[PDB]
């Protein structure tokens, strides 16, 4: 009768009580406090390292935008074209010339790899006629390469088909050594660039836009961290044997109660009894452990094999730490101790959330009808996507004069959108900025009243 | 006795209560949900043809831009003008130049259409003398034009009048065959763009405002979706049968409940009672049916006779759209049951929209304050609307900043006027944000608390 | 005893009851109506005429700019100026030699007035000597002008002194007539333009900026709205007659009441009662009263002996109509009846306004440490007055991604402001979202109760 | 027994009360009065003389770019860079050239300081080989100076050093004399201009970027205020000494209370009676008198020694003048006398300091999920501050339409980073602003009922 009583009675037991009543039990709480610590100081240790490679990339991609691109002033890539026919021979020829004469021009040390490849891409038999709408048009693509070698008769004399073009791409690669890698008491290592540079002509509209992609390959050239993520997988790895623990033990008196409640018998206690017994925090704390370690074994398999994609191993980690942090609140509601705190979720939390339904389908209803009215006269109405972020940025309100001022241009001059567009706006905003942002006030005050004073 | 009783309950009976107790009526309920489907996937199919269309029609405006205007930079549009004599001249002799040598400039297979006229408009006879202010002017306007054909001693010794002048314009039509077509597994329709540069002059203030207005005419050249707006025309007509059939039953227990309160005699019960019979939702849906109908025949109407004006049916579309995932809110209401819930338009309603009125006209009184006073003195006030924008941009936030440094900057240095517009501004930003949005919190509360306590 | 008792109870009796009892008395409601449409559309009509004329203005202006200014590009103003010795002089030379050609160039028929004067302004006997500190100045201002003719060898050769010089300013003026009111059915108004080319020399600090100002003097050349103000005037007038009668009948049954309480001898009843008897509206009206009319005898004033100054005019008008608009919310009042409707202003409005008090001092604070710390450093906090704007548009948010980039940038590398700004503009941001906006929540809340439930 | 009880009664007695029963004690409060004054009216008359100062020197930085840069326009100091050779060699000649015939170019008397000293700094041995990879380099850094002497052959055939070039830096000296100080009324105090032009190459990138310093070091050339500072610290000083007898006067009733509690041994009364003994605001005025004497000796120091560092007299004097505004509010709660008011951060203060607590922990995280999944991909998200002031921005809306759009332009095109960004961003605009600002106010609501009603 006794021992049955107290270990239920052990079992929701606050730690804090706990201490000043049996003493000493320190393991468990202390490897949280270690996992905070640790983790973080991986995740600081690795960003830096990716700030360090980042800027070297950023600007060296800059530095070749300035060098191989006729005419680039700064912060005018979108609007960067070339509209007539000498621009476009006059936007290759210039990229190459200063490809042949590139250790006599740039600064930083860049050498050749041994070469320059200029391609075009032009249809197999395309006969665009206007007079007459006569067209006879395989689509099959016939990539018609060029050769030229870095120290020309060869390189000049090309002929574009301006009838049939579909792209004019340059392919040529680029290694440099980094330097700033003396004073950071590490081994250089030599990067190697791959440029891209494409005139695309996709959309036949009689405009070219141009853009420069760069992409990476660090190499080492002609231990300490090491150490560090065996002490991460570790560390995590013993919260993920003991949390694991904790909560079968949590399933052993969710059995043991139940068992004594039929020789009581009484009435076969419900769902909302023997889910009171297991946690509200631990198997936050469990799934933590398991995208940790999991990007960490990518992590270690990456500085070895190949350096490409921090991608994956990033949305890991970056969600791992996330986890952790908001998982430290669990210190602060010790003091708290409302008898489940996991029954909000029953009371209080479903008449916030069906709230967010009825919140979520209007703000999609708007989303519907703002694409397709507003979409052919105005620039930031193109795709749904565009205009989701759009209609998100005029509730805060962030991109709301701009918006009503590119609605004042023209509009058509049709004068039935423009009357569309006042009564559109005007109540989208005076709806989710007034009788929305209210009703979720009186909600959740409704909601902290009803877990406090019953 | 009991059959007239049971039949009002089973009328405010929930059909989650129904099918519990009846079982299986699913013909109503299932066609709303596909309703719901079928009437965005007709707007999102439509709404990608317009994107493919109008993307297109953007790109080719500016490579006309770029060719045919003289010094064109880009994102200057309104302050592209021509202040001096010779400006005028080269920029009309640039723009026929750039005509008459298209095909071998151009990248897009631009074809003439058989040409451009170049057309002048002057007063019958204007006499303006500053010297005297003698003016003895016929506003009769004379136009007269000039042809010229594309494969010249005919168009120079052109004689602009710049005393009388009004309008220099010149048009013409291009013809182009899409090419994105040949994929996209469709017959490529050829557009036909008819051009006109207008050079304004009818402010007479020594500055001439240029700008260059597309219009396009497609034209198929030398079954899927049209099976599916049968679809939607057919669902949502059985939708107006019977919920039609619904509202008029509603009305026959209208009238069915209160011939039986005379023969009981219960005074004559009132209008919140036959008000109380109805609904709150089928007269949205209804209205929902309406709209959806006739904008689908106005579509099906459009793209075989002429493809020019996609406004009408695209305003009617997107409000049809909003009422429906609108509608969908019903849904989510049947787990509320208060047991009209349309008493609201009585009890909790009129008491916020009294104050929406109260909101309104104090905004209303300050649009009038600062479009007189602030008028002349700022370039955001002009017109009484972008006032209207101007305050609205400032009561949520987003144009706060450049308002203060546009007042600071001169603002004549009366030192009157802007010591009234810090008094202005201060007080319109610190009522709105405070004193009003609290007052709609405290009415929204108390009409949460009297509709659920009660 | 029924007399006396009934005349109070008639003068707190509402209209909407007044007229379901007594019947018809409505002269003094319905030029209240009147006087909201009479005053609108004065300030509307008048509104247009402003705007019509002010956009004349401003387009003359910019094509005076882009005629005598030397390199003058659009939308930079402020950052326009000469800092070598030769660019001073070129924007000299090429602003006269724009003038002596000007009817060979511009496209408003510009006329002269019969000249242009050029003159300059440096100290009578200056010796700044930076080797010896030397300085033995006169600070008395010698003028010396140079007069030009328009239809040159006295024009060239000036010699300008760059060490002790002031001002360089040209003065001229310009006469063109308004070929816009042909079809407005009026007399078209000749203008006169007077032009101050200024560059300014005041701070010596070898960066001379250059800006243009304009002054026009409307007069017309070689009867409807004047009776429409008269109409306003009387219309005003008469409320101000009718409303003072019924507040001095106010006055008169306030002594009525007090002089019956010393027959019954009611512990002579307090403030609190004779404050009770008057109004809470009619002070507003009559005070829009007198704006109004003296408003409009200045507008009679003006269009007859001189236009200059449509400043307090405009600044009179523009309250007048915030007043009109604002009495309105009377009519909304009647609904309500809560037995003084003043008494706010003893009960909820003081713990209102002490709280903005609060308020007010802890944002005048953060003024002052704002503008003396991050005074040297930032550009946006160099006067006290738009530090107010700048942090006022912090509250909002307006500004706040540009002020951290600011203080980003290099905020002197101290590191000691940049660790003080940090904990500035975090403190101060976090403060009046939260803490303040939720505390002036709950003051308006409980006003709103304690108004309604007591 | 009667004189122990009314001792108490007469500490907690309110000065208003206090002056209506005993009469005339009026030097206390009178000087904090003068305090307010006397502080504010010293900041603002020093504030003052700094903006005098400050714009003198941005006016004259800016004249120095465009006379010693090359290619400068405005508003473009970042991205200024040379990215060929022969760019870098027509900066450093241009700089030179400006400097030798500087007195016949630009406009302030500028004068030179017998001189410029061109240097650049190359490491020791660098070998940068990448065909092989080879390196062998010592980090030593020898600087080569060169001198030139104004009023030339040893300056140019000047040899860059490509390959090993850390930085070009340009030195010299500039003197000038302030002549608005004429009409001001006191000494022209001559400047001192140190200008260090800066061509860094640290990051070996190909790409140099260009920035111009300044310094100045203000002397007088070849009485007021000095009495208004002791005027400050002689009335802060005494305020010093008058708050501390009147803290140690209420220990010295702290000590006569528990005391009297042992002949009466009423249970030893605990630590929450002798804090309701001494004060809430005499702390913070005497913390202001500290920081404002500290500052003001430092003040006094500067302006004969040197005037280099008006850094930390800066951060002193603005924090004071924060301390002394918002120590004001003790006026306006006399009116309040709720009886301790201090119990508060007993009751009401920590139960919103742990919500704030919980709010700043979510924050880090999403601080530290942003940083490495959002960094090598995004423009405002390189270090982890400037992520800290994005999503700052992002709470109250400042900077919300930039960062979707730089979302959509490319990321990658890898479209799990964007799938990612979409529900990273979405979660963390709707969570800080509904679910945590709607808490608050539950929160402040609360604390106010439970400081008011009980
Ligand atoms: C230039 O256009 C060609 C098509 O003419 C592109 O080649 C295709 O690219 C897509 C995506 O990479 C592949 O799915 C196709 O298989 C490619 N077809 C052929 C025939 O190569 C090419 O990628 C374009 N250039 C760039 C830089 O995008
Ligand atoms: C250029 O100015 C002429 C007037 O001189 C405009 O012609 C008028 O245009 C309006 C609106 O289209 C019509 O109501 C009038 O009947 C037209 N009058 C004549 C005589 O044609 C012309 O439209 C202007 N050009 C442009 C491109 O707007
Ligand atoms: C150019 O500088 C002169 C001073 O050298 C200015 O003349 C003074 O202007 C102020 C304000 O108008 C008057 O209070 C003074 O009496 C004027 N003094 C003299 C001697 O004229 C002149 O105004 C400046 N030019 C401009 C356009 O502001
Ligand atoms: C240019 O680069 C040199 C290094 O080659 C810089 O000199 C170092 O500067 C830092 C910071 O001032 C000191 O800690 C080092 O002791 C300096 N080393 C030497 C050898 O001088 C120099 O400061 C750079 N120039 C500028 C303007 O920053
Ligand atoms: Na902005």
């Amino acid at each position: 009768e006794e021992d049955l009583r107290r270990r239920l009675k052990y079992f929701f037991m606050s730690p804090c009580d706990k201490f000043r009543a049996k003493g000493r039990k320190p393991c468990k709480l202390m490897l949280q406090v270690v996992k905070i610590l640790v983790v973080t100081v991986q995740l600081i240790l690795f960003g830096l390292s990716n700030q360090l490679v980042v800027t070297f990339r950023e600007e060296n991609t800059i530095a070749f935008r300035h060098l191989f691109l006729l005419g680039y002033s700064d912060g005018s890539d979108d609007t960067f074209a070339a509209y007539t026919q000498e621009q476009l021979y006059q936007a290759i020829f210039y990229a190459v010339d200063q490809y042949l004469i590139l250790p006599e021009i740039s600064l930083g040390r860049y050498a050749y790899v041994r070469a320059l490849a200029l391609c075009q891409r032009y249809y197999h038999r395309g006969h665009v006629d206007p007079a007459n709408d006569t067209f006879d048009i395989d689509p099959r693509v016939v990539t018609d390469c060029i050769q030229v070698d870095p120290p020309s008769a060869s390189y000049k004399n090309l002929t574009l088909k301006f009838h049939k073009l579909i792209n004019v791409t340059i392919h040529f690669q680029l290694k440099t050594i980094n330097l700033q890698s003396l004073i950071n008491n590490e081994i250089p290592d030599c990067y190697t660039f791959s440029i891209l540079i494409t005139f695309d002509n996709k959309a036949h509209s009689g405009r070219i836009p141009i853009r420069l992609e760069t992409k990476t390959h660090i190499q080492e050239c002609k231990s300490f961290r090491l150490l560090f993520d065996v002490v991460v997988i570790l560390t995590c790895s013993l919260s993920f044997l003991l949390c694991a623990r904790s909560l079968l033990r949590g399933f052993l008196l969710q059995n043991e109660f139940v068992v004594f409640m039929w020789r009581r018998r009484g009435r076969e206690i419900s769902l909302w009894e023997r889910l009171e017994f297991v946690n509200g925090w631990y198997i936050l704390l469990v799934t933590s452990d398991v995208l940790t370690i999991s990007g960490t074994v990518m992590k270690i398999g990456i500085e070895a094999k190949n350096l490409a994609s921090y991608d994956v191993c990033s949305i890991l980690l970056g969600t791992s730490t996330l986890l952790v942090w908001v998982g430290v609140i669990r210190y602060l509601t010790f003091f708290h101790k409302y008898n489940i705190l996991i029954a909000t979720l029953r009371v209080a939390l479903p008449s916030v959330m069906r709230f967010c339904c009825c919140v979520a389908v209007i703000y999609l209803g708007y989303c519907f009808c703002g694409w397709i009215v507003l979409g052919p006269y105005h620039v930031k109405f193109r795709s749904l996507s565009m205009v989701s972020e759009c209609l998100f940025s005029l509730i805060n309100g962030d991109d709301m004069f701009v918006t009503f001022a590119a609605m004042q241009a023209q509009q058509g001059h049709s004068s039935l959108v423009w009357l569309f567009s006042q009564l559109y706006l005007y109540s989208f905003i005076s709806l989710f900025i007034y009788m929305v942002l209210s009703l979720f006030i009186a909600l959740i005050t409704g909601a902290y009243d009803t877990i406090k004073h019953p």
